[PDB]
């Protein structure tokens, strides 16, 4: 129920950083190149315990479904194969992505009408800010 308020479809209306987001995890030139230009909608929906969040773009089509706390496989936008987590933490999901010794940490927030995603690898930090579509 409080997971309510993520639930809808938003779309991409700002980014910052994300480059050198990529660049740090490690995203090579051709695909920050193309995924820099997208404008993903983010579907986010609930039934029962499990979550589904849902990229589409005309770069990559991405989904996937979990429960909070239980780890689960995901391909991500950009080709890693990761083991990831996501929690709910004081009202932020956190999702953990692991994958060869490395670890990065996205967070999704409501803030105002938008929903604000952090993403964090090492000392880089990208925002990117959705609008309900
Ligand atoms: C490539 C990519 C990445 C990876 C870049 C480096 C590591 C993660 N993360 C995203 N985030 C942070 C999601 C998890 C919120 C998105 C993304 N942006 N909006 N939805 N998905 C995209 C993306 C998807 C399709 C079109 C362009 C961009």
């Amino acid at each position: 129920h409080m997971c309510d308020a993520f639930v809808g479809t938003w779309k991409l209306v700002s980014s910052e950083n994300f480059d050198d987001y990529m660049k740090e995890v490690g995203v090579g030139f051709a695909t920050r190149k193309v995924a820099g230009m997208a404008k993903p909608n983010m579907i986010i929906s609930v039934n029962g315990d499990v979550i589904t969040i849902k990229s589409e773009s005309t770069f990559k089509n991405t989904e996937i479904s979990f429960i909070l706390g239980q780890e689960f496989d995901e391909v991500t936008a950009d080709d890693r194969k990761v083991k990831s987590t996501i929690t709910l933490d004081g009202g932020v999901l956190v999702h953990v992505q692991k994958w060869d010794g490395k670890s990065t940490t996205i967070k999704r927030k409501r803030e105002d009408d938008k929903l604000v995603v952090e993403c964090v690898m090492k000392g880089v930090t990208s925002t990117r800010v959705y609008e309900r579509a």
